[PDB]
Parts: structure tokens; C-alpha cells; sequence
């Protein structure tokens, strides 16, 4: 299950050309149907992204600025900041696993919303299990999305 190495966030995001959906999270507060979609070309070391999600039955969308530094991703919206590091990226950049850096860290698995490359998907799941062993996983994309 060796993936893409060394890990690079821009590469993990298919060079800002694709949308990714959150499929596994250890965070009980993870947004239902969370998806990230590029909203413009890379500008310097940043990438504009729209994050879409569903709250109850209502769809919502927020505008974030991603600052990339190797495998590190700093996402900002107004006074809000979320820090992550991409810790595993599949061979073809089809899925990846993040560590969400904060007091009690959380882990996430994101993937292209397209089908295929099941072996790479299984590898991401295995890697998430290793990084987050013993943590309960929730499934944000299995929320009638
Ligand atoms: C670029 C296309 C999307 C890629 C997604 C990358 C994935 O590694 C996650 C990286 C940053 C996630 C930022 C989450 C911001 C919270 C959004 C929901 C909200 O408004 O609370």
C-alpha cells in the first residue's frame, strides 16, 4: 500500500482540478456530505476552495482559502482557521488521509467522488486505521448526499 511519496498536498488534490468528498472522519461534528471543490487556479501558494455540505435537509456552501506548504494545508475563512497535514496519498491521488491538528486531533479520509481504483481506496482505509487505531469512525458521505 505504498502510495505517493513524498506526500504533497497539491498533488494529493489532483493539482486543484477535482472535487473530493469526505468519506470517513473520527470527528463527531464532521459536516454531512462535506465536499471540497476548487474555485479558481492556484494563486501563489494558495488555492481557492468552496466547501459544500448539508445541514439537516438544507444544502450550504462556504468559501475557503487553502495555503499549501508541502503536505501541510492551512484553511481560512474570515477569523476561522483549520490546520491539517495530508499524511497518506494514494498512488494515483484518488484518495488521501489527513490529520486535523488541534487539542484532540482527528483524522479524515477524502476521495474523488468518482468510482474505480478500489485497491487504492482500501489502502487509504488501512492507513486511516493505522493512524487512528481505536477511534470510532463516522461516514459523512453516507448522509443521503
Ligand atoms: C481542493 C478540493 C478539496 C480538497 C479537500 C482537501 C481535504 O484534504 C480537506 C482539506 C481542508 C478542509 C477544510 C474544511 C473547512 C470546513 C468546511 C465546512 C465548514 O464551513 O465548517
Amino acid at each position: 500500500c505504498t502510495g505517493s511519496e513524498p506526500v504533497d498536498a497539491f498533488q494529493a488534490f489532483s493539482e486543484g482540478k477535482e472535487a473530493y468528498v469526505l468519506v470517513r472522519s473520527t470527528d463527531p461534528k464532521a459536516r454531512d456530505c462535506l465536499k471540497g471543490e476548487p474555485a479558481g487556479e492556484k494563486q501563489d501558494n494558495t488555492l481557492p476552495v468552496m466547501m459544500t455540505f448539508k445541514q439537516g435537509t438544507d444544502w450550504a456552501s462556504t468559501d475557503w482559502t487553502f495555503t499549501l506548504d508541502g503536505a501541510k494545508v492551512t484553511a481560512t475563512l474570515g477569523q476561522l482557521t483549520q490546520n491539517r497535514e495530508v499524511v497518506y496519498d494514494s498512488q494515483s491521488h484518488h484518495c488521501h488521509v489527513d490529520k486535523v491538528e488541534k487539542e484532540v486531533p482527528d483524522y479524515e479520509m477524502w476521495m474523488l467522488d468518482a468510482g474505480g481504483l478500489e485497491v487504492e481506496v482500501e489502502c487509504c482505509r488501512q492507513k486511516l486505521e493505522e493512524l487512528a487505531s481505536g477511534r470510532n469512525q463516522m461516514y459523512p458521505h453516507l448522509k443521503d448526499c
